[PDB]
Formats: C-alpha cells, sequence, structure tokens
C-alpha cells in the first residue's frame, strides 16, 4: 500500500526482491560511490534496501526505485527522506539520489526529484525539503541547485556519523521551502 509517482518518463516505485541485484551492481561501482567512504559489498547494498523498505513501511514515502516504462526495470533511486541525526538543520525532510552511469545526463534524477518535491509540498504539504553533500560532488549540488534549492555556505557542517577527522566529513546544506518550489 505504497503510493507510486509518475513523471513523464519515470515511474517512482516501492522497491521489488528484483532491484537488490542491480542496486548491489551500483554500489559496488566506483564512479556512483565516488563520494561516499568506500563501495558497497552485496550484504552492505542490501541492508540499505532493507532500511528504505523500513523508511516506507513507518513513513508511507522515502527514496523511490526508479523504473523507466519502455526501457528499464530499475535504474536507481530518488526520494525522500526523514532527517533525525544530531545536525544543525534536523528534524526535517531530505531529498537524495543515486542512478546508474549509463542513466546519467539526461534529466532523469532532475525528473525523478522533481515528481518527489511535486509530492513533498502538494501532497505531503510540507513546509522545507533539504539535501547535503560533499563539495567535490559538483553533479550532486548542480541537480540542487538547478531545482531550485539553495545554499547558504555558513551552514557547510562536519557529518556526525563520520568521525571528527573523517576525510569526507565536510557537507554543504541546500533548502527549498514550498514557497521557492511553487515560484519556479
Ligand atoms: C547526482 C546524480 C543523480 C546526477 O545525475 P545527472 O544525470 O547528472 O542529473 P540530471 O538528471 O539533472 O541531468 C543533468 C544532465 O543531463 C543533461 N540533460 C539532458 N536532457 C535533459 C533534460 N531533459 N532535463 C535536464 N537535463 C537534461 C544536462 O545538460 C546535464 O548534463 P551535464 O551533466 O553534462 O551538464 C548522478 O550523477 C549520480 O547518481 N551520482 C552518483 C551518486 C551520488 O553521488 N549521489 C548523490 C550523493 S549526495
Amino acid at each position: 500500500a505504497i503510493s507510486e509517482l509518475h513523471g513523464p518518463r519515470l515511474l517512482l516505485r516501492a522497491w521489488r526482491d528484483s532491484d537488490r541485484e542491480a542496486f548491489a551492481e551500483m554500489c559496488a561501482d566506483p564512479q556512483v560511490m565516488e563520494f561516499f567512504p568506500s563501495v558497497l559489498d552485496r550484504a552492505q547494498s542490501d541492508a540499505l534496501v532493507d532500511r528504505v523498505q523500513a523508511h516506507f513501511a513507518e513513513r508511507g514515502y522515502g527514496p523511490w526505485a526508479l523504473e523507466l516504462p519502455g526501457e528499464a526495470a530499475f535504474i536507481g533511486f530518488t526520494g525522500l527522506f526523514d532527517v533525525t541525526m544530531d545536525v544543525h538543520f534536523a528534524p526535517t525532510v531530505a531529498i537524495g539520489w543515486r542512478l546508474a552511469p549509463a542513466y546519467w545526463g539526461r534529466g532523469l534524477a532532475r525528473e525523478a526529484a522533481e515528481t518527489a518535491l511535486d509530492f513533498a509540498f502538494e501532497r505531503l504539504r510540507l513546509p522545507e525539503v533539504v539535501a547535503f553533500t560533499t563539495p567535490p560532488n559538483r553533479r550532486s549540488w548542480g541537480l540542487m541547485e538547478r531545482l531550485g534549492m539553495r545554499r547558504d555556505p555558513a551552514e557547510d557542517f562536519d557529518h556526525p556519523l563520520l568521525a571528527a577527522d573523517h576525510p569526507m566529513r565536510r557537507h554543504i546544506l541546500y533548502r527549498v521551502d514550498a514557497a521557492r518550489w511553487a515560484e519556479r
């Protein structure tokens, strides 16, 4: 009983067991995982899918599996997740995305994110959605600003689930509120 969302090309849907093989391939891909501490093995990939499924069970939304009707069953994920960790901007709702590299450069993450944020603001009627990444991940924060999300560099933060001296600790924060989304 999970709400599926449609864009012109994409179906944002609940995860299926058949997704785990294709998602594990992505999580083992160094180009997909470049701006994360490590690639994941199958056990770690499956544990991430388990957390996504638990988010859907608890909240009725989550990082949707991305299907491309007419083309491919599974190309990655894009969607909303609740931020509960000890950061200055919590509690709030965030948006995240991970696409198989064959699908980059097609505006498919843009379309998935527009579909997810329409749901956030029209259906859930949330006041704001945030997103966060590392400065080197230019494809990721580039998508954030193209969506109309905006960054205050003063809100840069150290990720509280990484070591205080972790080389990838430094994150940047983007925000979009309901009014800014509507004004696009
Ligand atoms: C982050 C990520 C989802 C971005 O995907 P993306 O395909 O670059 O993003 P978009 O969907 O906005 O597509 C933009 C590109 O498509 C092009 N494009 C083509 N048709 C388009 C259309 N109809 N609409 C928009 N852009 C279009 C743009 O020109 C741009 O190309 P460019 O990068 O050469 O300038 C992807 O790179 C990824 O999965 N990265 C690895 C995982 C990751 O780091 N996730 C984020 C962690 S914080």
